[PDB]
């Protein structure tokens, strides 16, 4: 299962789309799995490896018969890139309309689309439908759920 509204987003917060939770990360942060994010690290030193520099990237130091570093920030395992930025090996260069690829929960072997609010899903897994789905997010003391842009989040009064 991925990230459902009990699901605890380390160093992140749950956001809410029309058909899905995930997690966003904390300032200076990203995301390393559905649910965890660490710190964005400059790729600079080899020290540095493997350590989170974007979304589902990290540094990564290529050795081409070569003594100088070769360093870049790159998808993590099982990831790939997909308009500039890394995704799930099952989104490859897939497409949602107004909604973001993800992972599909109930199967982890295909792709699913999280859609923008406002947008629900069409039986071909493209977010091109007008819905307008509640939210039903768990917010916190002197919380009440806001819709920031594409996805609810819970915030302070």
């Amino acid at each position: 299962t991925g990230v459902t509204e009990n699901t605890i987003c380390k160093y992140g917060y749950l956001i809410q789309m029309s058909n899905h939770y995930e997690c966003k990360c904390i300032e200076g942060y990203v995301l390393i799995n559905e649910d965890t994010c660490g710190k964005k690290v400059v790729c600079d030193k080899v020290e540095n490896s493997f350590k989170a520099c974007d979304e589902y990237a990290y540094c990564f130091d290529l050795g081409n018969k070569n003594n100088e570093k070769q360093i870049k920030c790159m998808c993590r395992t099982e990831y790939t890139l997909t308009a500039g930025v890394c995704v799930p090996n099952v989104c490859r260069d897939k497409v949602c309309g107004k909604g973001k690829c993800i992972v599909d929960p109930a199967n982890s072997l295909t792709h699913t689309c999280s859609c923008n609010i406002g947008t629900i899903l069409n039986q071909n897994k493209l977010c091109d439908i007008q819905g307008d789905t509640p939210c039903s997010l768990k917010c916190a003391e002197n919380e009440v759920c806001t819709l920031e842009g594409n996805y609810y989040t819970c915030k302070e009064d």
